[PDB]
């Protein structure tokens, strides 16, 4: 999946989105969309549940750990360019 | 690790798996949501868990449907490994 | 259950949590954290949904009703102690 680079501009309810840590099976930590709400920024600009978080004001999160993530997107204040990388729709499953 | 075993009900199990790839391109499957009142919320299973282990066999860095498949072909019963994730690292932005 | 005593600190999104009024058989009204949201402040301060709140700043709780619980959480302003009694999470059943 190609990176696809959002411009959002946040509201009284923020830019709309969990962002959630996982650690990959190297060690190295990725910050992921866990949950994108409905008819907030991050939703309106066509993020997903299950993209990767890869860029906050066009420097590369890629590896960085949740902090530090968060900090950087608090950092950019009332408008912030994130850049995600979007899952493939068929690798959920419900069991 | 902590292995729990699971008995299905009819509406299955009680969890999202979802497959999220590293940065060295390893798949994981990760428990993205467990389900209120089904048997893996009451089996302890978590929200960010990793699977590692189905049947006490290793899936780690295996697919998705490979993974799923494995569960499936337990049937009724099924062991399952999973690492827990810290819950301080989830925040809402 | 032994009560549990958590401090949380609001964000721009409040605390993350639903407060909801369940009275007794005896009418008797009791306050329940009904859900609380991933990643806010309720949440990782360590809120669990079906907590009972006991005590808020200190005060208890016990017996009052929804408008006078909430009015002394607000009253609290960006801090807050919140006084709980966890659930059994295993004590619930999708039918």
């Amino acid at each position: 999946m190609k990176p696809r680079c959002l411009h959002l501009e946040k509201g009284p309810q923020g830019f709309g989105f969990l962002l959630r840590e996982e650690k990959g099976l190297d060690g190295r930590p990725g910050q992921f969309l866990w949950e994108v709400d409905p008819g907030l920024p991050a939703k309106k600009a066509g993020m997903q549940a299950g993209d990767r978080l890869v860029a906050v004001a066009g420097e590369s999160v890629e590896g960085l750990g949740h902090e530090e993530t968060v900090s950087r997107i608090q950092g950019q204040g009332s408008c912030v360019s994130l850049t995600v990388v979007d899952p493939e729709a068929d690798r959920e499953t419900s069991v």
